């Protein structure tokens, strides 16, 4: 189960890079070079990695030093053939943002969120990046007469609308890709889930620029079933990118290995992405714990690649299987599949065997199979075919 | 806090009528007579009721007993001036209906499912009533192999298109809202949000004719924000009905009176309810507790609209308050509600005041005077000014 | 994976039995005389079944009924060699239970809750059963003014030592597990969670008579870790049963076969239970999904028993691998098993190691090294060393 | 709504000294010095205040420096009139706890935070304190192999016992409370709730000198009644102490103020506190949100004492009012305070109206009258009597 770059693997500079602050305690390890990073992760069988301004450039970086944290930053993907898909904006951490970004009740506020936002977007573009993420971290509210929401949907249209008129201006390849996720660290965020944000999109100027970027641990933090929001998003043709990690349940955002967490959730993932041949990136946002020294580190990415790399073996077995393939057709998936009425509306309102002659008991007395391919589902899961 | 029907409280048949069967017990209480409950309703000051299908007609009646029961259900409502705004089909009590209704994987069921549904449309439309609600309870699955979701959605945008072609074909003046509910009785629903009905709303042929019906209750059996989801339905242009309940946080559908559960968020709901001009029905859709007879039905029926007209008069308090509005703009709500950027992009560009010379200190030591906001909004809902 | 008789693999007759019924939704399935489930059972495997009352005579038999009944079933039992270790009472269907059965607040309903558990302690007894499980499921409320929690204890003493004088004067070789469970089908349970259940039997006259029967699904519905807690009531001396079965995190008890929902809780569990040597039944308290007909009912009851199998051999590997041994040593699992200061109190004083000269700095390098363990417990569960 | 120290209302210096920084965030708030906090509070009506260690002694101090943080702080109490009636130790901010204090894997670390408590409770003894708090906010684990919890708690029940032979040794006037919390910071932690708190307490050596002090927020992030736990501490003689603050459901520990969050919960707390005549401190633990200043910190304070007088009046006014009195004994509250059987076993296994002449029809029929009961509290809660 060894990764190579074809595998499309890719880690933010803030994970492998997470000096383990929390809430409540100190840092657990030493920052680490981006370029470090880069070298180690490539050495892993990783394809590339991500990065927030601010992860990349400390924050009030005069030209002069950025010019160099760029450029050394460019030696290692030169040296190590790593790419970068994707890269976004910190609008959270700086007390600037601290009631949202796009968001924010200050008008002044709004306006230097955009402005750090499309200077990034011309670094992300010189760097390759075909995906840029905008994660509102900060957009939301603890008490209910902080934020008019109607309000603030009309500013995140705005801000989304004048991203979409600089990248068409300047005729860049750059899609936008909106991450949800239901609350943490405000009380509640705005376009808590996938389904709110595919939702919002359909009401920007320019729908087509963006798409989501939806993270397991955010959904399964609503108690959402992560595979049918991402078969949604697929569904909706909107899946720009997406966020690999685990959580267990309904609580603070562990942001644990992929594989941890809920482990079937995972399998049904894997198994959707691989078979509706889904090619962009494969990346990691989570959070070595902070027990872990640099060892533990590297081990907790590793484990991400490995644990997808098992998956996929795991679903090809079950999908392949003949047996398998007979209780699908049990549990009638291949009815499913067939359009309900494409006779048309007048047919099916004279069809006597779709109402008046319909046998609804027998209909009723068929059992679904369900749980006899659940429990192939299982065997394949473990190897105990 | 007395009601008139004026203010619109509507009530389902199902809601009064529940006899108290729950998953461990059986009823509690006799059935009711639906003639019998509109009279009641309308003692208490409602302005109408609502119905599925199996709760005016029982499943299997001829066409003879149909008649019958229609006739006496509108002597009824001649009696009493009760109107019938809103309308559903049950397609989840009928064994038939185990793995869904328009998504169920047998194609016979689908094509059954929709035939009863256009003659519950036709009944509606009788009937007056301007709204058709579909609430697919049935349509998920308990395991990932038993439902591919892309198909699924694909039969479930089929079968939305066809109600619309049939209603238009027909030339009715009424229009579709779907009941987004993330769980129970299936372990996940399709559409389990009000962001995952508004999205899916963007796909259909014709969007306009379909809208939501959101339900306390089942948001926040996903942990989310009831009115932060209203605001966003509101922003869309699709709250076409509301279902009002009350649930204490993630666990089982409770389904009980209006005002209990989270009343802070009830509280929050009527002020954007009221203060957005929403003029639909406020319709019930609760459960008297099984500990309860008849008096206690018609109690917690009357507590409902009780709490509602309590709320109303505090959010109106609060909004009228001169102290709460030099609050609102000390937290600057009135400048979340002006442009950020009405001068454009260029000339957000070239503005050195948005980047260059902004002091990004000096913004970040403004206070935003939220909680002393929130101690006013809660003085205002206790009446302790 | 084979199960057989010596697993002491255990079924509620409620179990298998399940015809459907849900909140929203109709029996999908017949009833089961219990004599074919008691013959259906043996041939999968299982070493035997368990009761309440009402499954096994229905409510309100006359005695000679109730003795026919009772015949049948004991021919059934010889003829398999199928046991019957444990019992409990249904004081959770009938109307008379809506308030609670214990602590109802009627007080002649909490004596004739205590008529009916005595009577079936006695058939118990007579068909060989070593615990009783009570659940009080109705034992709560959905509204704070209903029930004053401090009498509802002292009423739920009073019922447990009562049961207790009763079995103690008989001479009976019985002990009582209580089954925590934190909510549904009332708003709140009393004594939610094994620990509330735990501290409750510290109280009671005889505390010796009573340990827990926790369930799978009951302590996730609050979030909680499962194999945490069986831990605390194994370090207690509590663990008298347990229930075993799957659920999806914080909503509506689902019931899923063994093996279903969080696959690595169930992992830890089977690891916990073969290493702490658990010697009682291994009971399955799960619902067939009502999408099944018969054959997926046995499907779904042979899954249960195949998982704890398949865990069982893969928690074994786990322990057995001398390169875990090795791992669980870089963790300081080893440590964690040695008194903290069997020097006691004086000498940790009089060290100036433990505080004065102790690098805390160097202590608070050293990594844990958890996630290459938790690795390892991964390749183990899925079969990929 | 005007407190006085009378009212016993104290306040953490880490809660309104919290900088806020959050996991995503920077501070947006200067350092508060202790003394300065203690001014300020003691205008606002408190009655005193509480401590870490290192909220009073920065970690590392010098002897030196150490008894002049102790002098200062000693003269702003004497200038204030201001109590210490807790205090508490800090083992989870430094990096030497990342996996535990009293059950960190390494035997090392362990001691050292036996060591590091027991300075500190002797400060707490010189400066009044009655109560000391263990919160063991790093004790659990994310995964399962890191923490077998069987010899985890022996090891926390060696730590409580040496501490209670210390203070025993020392004849200190001075009892533990233990404070659960069911996750974060870490994945799981031991203890997580009220029951498991007070279950562990009934094994050690001396429990009388054991309690809880539970957190309104703690219990609501595991989805239990608050109300319902403080009732069972209360029922076992062990609330020694208590947390108040708000939290929305289940998600991270928000720690509003009280109030905040779930109101109907707060109502019914203080009606519980004030009933059962409470007498120790009203303690608040909470954080003013980040998105406030100093001036938004003060006023979130006194939101806490004010929202408890309010409901503290609501709730002797629900239990005053004669309509209430009429309700309750129509809802049998009285029959639920008195004994099921003070007959004893024999008599009740005699009495043929306990059974063979029992009613169940006729009791079933029976309404609880449970809602128009929580109605006259809703009602008394919103002052629309
Ligand atoms: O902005 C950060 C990201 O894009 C987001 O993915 C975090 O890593 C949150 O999940
Ligand atoms: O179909 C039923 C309804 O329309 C739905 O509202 C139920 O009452 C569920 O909430
Ligand atoms: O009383 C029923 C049982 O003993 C209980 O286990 C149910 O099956 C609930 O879980
Ligand atoms: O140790 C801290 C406390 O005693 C705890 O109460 C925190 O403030 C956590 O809740
Ligand atoms: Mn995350
Ligand atoms: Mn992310
Ligand atoms: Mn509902
Ligand atoms: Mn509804
Ligand atoms: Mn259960
Ligand atoms: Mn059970
Ligand atoms: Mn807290
Ligand atoms: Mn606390």
């Amino acid at each position: 189960y060894q990764p190579t770059p074809e595998d499309r693997f890719t880690f933010g500079l803030w994970t492998v890079g997470w000096q383990g602050r929390d809430p409540f305690g100190d840092a657990t390890r030493r920052a680490l070079d981006p370029v470090e990073s880069v070298q180690r992760l490539a050495e892993l069988g990783a394809h590339g990695v991500t990065f927030h301004d601010d992860d990349l450039i400390p924050f009030g970086s005069s030209d002069s030093e950025r010019e160099e944290h760029v450029k050394r930053f460019r030696q290692a993907l030169d040296d190590t053939g790593m790419k970068v898909p994707m890269a976004t904006t910190n609008l959270f951490t700086h007390p600037v943002f601290k009631d949202g970004g796009f968001t924010a009740n200050d008008r002044d506020v709004r306006r230097y969120a955009l402005r750090k936002t499309i200077r990034n977007i011309d670094l992300a573009v010189e760097l390759g990046a075909e995906t840029y993420v905008a994660w509102g971290g900060r957009e939301g509210a603890e008490s209910g007469g902080a934020k008019d929401v109607r309000d603030a949907l009309d500013r995140m249209k705005e801000a989304f609308d004048l991203l979409g008129e600089y990248v068409t201006s300047q005729g860049y390849d750059i899609r936008f890709a909106i991450e949800p996720k239901p609350n943490e660290p405000r009380g509640d965020i705005l376009l808590p889930t996938v389904g709110h944000a595919l939702a919002f999109i359909e009401r920007l100027e320019r729908p087509e620029l963006y798409g989501v970027n939806p993270e397991v641990g955010h959904e399964q933090m609503a108690g959402l079933n992560f595979p049918h929001g991402i078969a949604q998003a697929l569904w909706a043709g909107k899946l720009f990118h997406i966020d690999l990690n685990g959580q267990n349940g309904i609580k603070y955002d562990q942001d644990l290995r992929f594989g941890a967490g809920d482990l079937r959730a995972a399998f049904w993932l894997v198994d959707l992405l691989e078979s509706a041949g889904y090619s962009g990136p494969r990346h990691f946002d989570f959070k070595p714990p902070r027990t872990e020294d640099f060892d533990g580190v590297w081990a907790s990415a590793a484990g991400c690649m490995r644990n997808y790399l098992i998956l996929k073996e795991r679903a090809a077995a079950f999908r392949a299987d003949p047996e398998v393939q007979e209780a699908l057709r049990a549990s009638r998936l291949d009815e499913l599949a067939r359009p309900t009425a494409a006779d048309g509306l007048q047919a099916l309102l004279d069809d006597r065997s779709a109402f008046e002659e319909f046998d609804v008991d027998a209909a009723a007395a068929r059992g679904m199979a369900f749980e006899r391919l659940d429990q192939l589902a299982m065997d394949h899961l473990l190897g105990a075919r």
